[PDB]
């Protein structure tokens, strides 16, 4: 019977086996009022003790989202929708303690992506177990709201400010402050990490000056705050508020009641008209993320990171290789799951248009120029892997590569990887590749575990990983400096060196994808 | 004393000492009737005899154009002026025989480059005597019409058709036909060759049906026809016959008093007002030259090549390196012949105003993004460098490959130069490289000459290209066979080999400057 003294109360966890050692989890602390009646859409308010154990004996409810059903029973999709009640309800968050606890560990925060519209800290991939077990750290995960209860915003309004969510994220972060070194954690070496809009979670935390003081240092999976999806400026922000008034019913005249009818409907009929407050989207619509709230962002990120005012610190940024690739069987004319997708030029061509709706008629051909030309017109393949690229190098790589470019141009320490295995146990085609998302198993330490039908490479390659990530953590070198293996460059302007991952050899290489992004980042912002 | 019996008198030549060896030369024989009074503007009418004897010792007048005197008593741009009286009374050609007489030699016939504007057969470095004294052949070169007494088109009105200077070539022709025999010439070995608008001169004969006989082989250096500059559709034709009329007071209602009225204008107010029936030019404005006449040309030239309507033979077409520099001396601001010229970006954004005048504001922004792509910003050079690259690619390049590789595939042999010595003598500075023209001394053999300043390797280099140019006229393969030199691959669609001319080695390469060419072949023809 394990069981501690929190600020609020005491609460009470469970052993886990872990690799024929034991782990201490605690699930579903509350740390922040249940976020209902008055309080949805207002920033998370503080709790008050209860004496009283709290049993964090389970996964807590996912806070309300859409759910993904495009192929219901493929396991390739459905492995990322919550596996928890879900609940408006959901402000808890787990930690991992190894056993026995230790006395001043470095603490892991994982935040969650996915595109600020779902996702939740509960999932099989999240599990934080294997990392206290395998290098005795603490991972901490949270429950931040999502979609419109976690975004909405009316600016200037604390009814409904806009970055509830990240505000929830960092009340987590807060707790984890003064609570964790009852848990045995040390206050002062902690590091986020999160993946995809967590990612541009934690980047968005290193310009917060709220959350200067919460964390040590940073790592980034394949997001950034500059990437095209991830902030919404103040004009569409209000215009889809007042958009998702009118399909609710509740256009009014005075922003204080349109505010409290939107409270009284019903969490559900808020979550369906969330995909309506766009004209055209794509599959990527972030439809309510990140805002210029002057609170949680003072103002435009892009402005106070080219001036650089953020958190000065190491940081560890990387992307996935066909990131593009997952998106384009939602949307895209000619791809499915269930074939080779060998797409026609026309059809890329309208690829193009979902995937840019509007963007000029013109930016389309110079976007259709620079990456057709072919090596050369022979394969039949080169339309389906060009239309991959556009939507991988547009949304994630570029920004990335340009996102730490940037921050260490103020004299940071900062490391940028590549990571190029496809999981054996991938099910989605192989023409999809190295796809996003399916970085994280392999960070987390999944196939550490030996009855799992991973690959004896992708053991190592996992525990590998697992290494550099919780070096980065404690002593901000990527570092795993004991079985003869690749020493990791730190990434700077000019040079531009980044290691790659995967189970043959890790190299060190320069120039992440420099033609295109350079497309990307120089010409097309004129557009 | 030696003197040959043409179809239309006798005509006496001169003994030239060549190298050791003598050679004869009739310098000035008449082909065309003189194109005056009744006859300017019309097509060149054929002789009646004269018995008599035509004394061809002197190189005859140079057909009335204008003259560059952007820099007066400066060598390198007075060498390409005329040295002869200008007259409109100039359809004289000029024949060079090896000594002994050959008996059934190959004939070389060369068309001088102008821009259509300029130009005469009599310039020092088309001196036909070291061909015919090397490697013993024929050459033989005309003066043909030239600026509006050449090419002033009204379109099916056979006062003033337009093409009359081509027409005055392939009279030329057709007396080389005839006559050469007379001189020990071989009328069905004979290989046209020019360059720049005697290069898009030969080309233009390939797709005219009435020089489809008069000639075998084709050498193209540094023009096409496809070539922006070099064929003038109808609508700017008249639109600048009919405007030459308002600056010298023709201006009337009825097209067959309009020439009239032009005719009695003396020669040279015409020359004059020839440089403004354009509102903007550039460097490269060809204000009258080929049009498409339905006689010489029966219709666009783009379309009859594009579907295989050619004579069907070997080619050998090249060009130079730094074919762009020489023309911005002539307009692009920072640019002077007498400073190292280190542009800065906004003169380059300049200089492609004068040089693609209109052509909207955005074409010229893809076609600075696609050549600013420093590699990298450093180097005060590249602003410089990139301004010739873009004018060379566009002007001359990318049509020449472009132009060989469509004459290719349909079977006939072709084989691409790509020459990169720069002249030891050369008076033009250094940062202007190997430039348009320089390519011609070499071909003409003046360094075999050894009491010149030409470098020793410079001997061997147009020892070579001479034997090269030499052996595809006789046997249509570019072949030096015998001093272990290179050999010359044959240029088809996919493979794109050319072979490289300079004094260290002579390259096979491949991909002649693939990236620049598509973005003018592909795209640039839509904006
Ligand atoms: C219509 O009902 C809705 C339904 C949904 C469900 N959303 C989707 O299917 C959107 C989506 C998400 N993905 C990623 C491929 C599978 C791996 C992961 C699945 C996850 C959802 C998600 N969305 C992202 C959006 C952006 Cl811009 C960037 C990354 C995303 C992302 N990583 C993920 C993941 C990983 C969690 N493809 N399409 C969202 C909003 C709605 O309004
Ligand atoms: C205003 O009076 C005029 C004066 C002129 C004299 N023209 C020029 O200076 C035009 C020019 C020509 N050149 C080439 C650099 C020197 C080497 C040669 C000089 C020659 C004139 C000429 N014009 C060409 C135009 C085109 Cl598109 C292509 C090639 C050309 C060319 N090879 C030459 C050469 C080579 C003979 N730079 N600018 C022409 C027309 C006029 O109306």
């Amino acid at each position: 019977d394990i069981i501690i003294a929190t600020k609020n109360g005491k609460v009470r966890g469970m052993n886990l086996t872990v690799f024929g050692g034991t782990v201490t989890a605690f699930l579903g602390i509350p740390y922040a009022q249940p976020p209902l009646g008055r309080l949805r859409f207002k920033k998370p308010q503080s709790l008050t003790k209860w004496s009283d154990i709290w049993n964090a004996t389970k996964y807590a409810n996912s806070c309300c989202q859409n759910i993904d059903q495009s192929f219901p029973g493929f396991h390739g999709s459905e492995m990322w929708n919550p596996n928890t009640d879900l609940s408006e309800d959901c402000l808890y968050l787990n930690v991992w303690i190894p056993a026995p606890k230790p006395k001043n560990a470095t603490v892991l925060i994982w935040i969650y992506g996915g595109g600020f519209q779902t996702g939740t800290s509960s999932l099989h991939v999240y599990d934080g177990k294997f990392l206290a077990r395998v290098e005795r750290v603490i991972v901490v995960s949270m429950n931040y709201r999502v979609g419109a209860l976690g975004f909405l915003a009316l600016p200037g309004n604390p009814e409904a400010p806009g970055n509830m969510g990240l505000f929830d994220q960092q009340l987590a972060l807060q707790w984890v402050q003064k609570n964790i070194a009852a848990f045995g954690g040390n206050p002062k070496s902690v590091t986020l990490f999160g993946e995809s809009a967590g990612a541009a979670s934690v980047s968005l935390h290193l310009l917060s000056p709220g959350s200067h003081s919460l964390f040590t240092r940073a790592i980034l999976q394949s997001g950034s705050f500059n990437a095209p999806w991830a902030v919404t400026s103040l004009y569409e922000a209000r215009n889809r508020t007042l958009n998702l008034a009118k399909l609710t019913g509740c256009s009014r005249e005075n922003e204080t009641e349109i505010i409290k009818c939107l409270r009284n409907k019903d969490p559900q009929e808020i979550l369906l008209n969330e995909a309506f407050v766009v004209p055209y989207g794509t599959p990527l619509s972030v439809n309510f993320g990140p805002t210029v709230d002057g609170d949680f962002l003072t103002d435009m990120p892009d402005i106070l990171l080219e001036l650089g005012q953020f958190k000065k610190t190491q940081i560890l940024v990387g992307v996935n290789k066909d990131e593009g690739t997952a998106f384009l069987v939602y949307g895209a004319p000619g791809f499915s799951k269930d074939n080779n997708s060998i797409i026609t030029r026309k059809e890329f061509q309208e690829g193009l248009k979902i995937f840019f709706p509007g963007v000029s008629e013109f930016g389309k051909e110079s976007i259709l120029f620079h990456y057709t030309d072919w090596v050369d017109d022979q394969r039949p393949e080169n339309y389906r892997e060009a239309l991959g690229d556009v939507v991988g190098d547009y949304n994630f790589i570029c920004p990335a590569l340009e996102f730490t470019k940037k921050f260490s141009e103020w004299g940071n320490n900062a490391f940028f990887y590549y990571f190029e295995h496809r999981s054996s146990k991938l099910p989605w085609p192989e023409w999809m590749g190295v796809m996003h998302g399916y970085e994280i198993e392999f960070v987390f330490g999944l196939p550490l575990e030996r009855r799992d039908n991973y690959t004896k490479a992708e053991e190592i390659l996992s525990r590998s990983i697992v290494k550099r990530w919780a070096n980065f953590a404690k002593y901000g070198n990527p570092n795993e400096t004991q079985n003869n293996s690749t020493s990791w460059p730190v990434f700077k302007s000019t040079e531009q060196k980044y290691l790659t991952l995967n189970t043959e050899s890790t190299r060190i290489m320069t120039k992440l994808r420099a033609q295109q992004c350079r497309f990307w980042t120089s010409f097309f912002p004129k557009v």
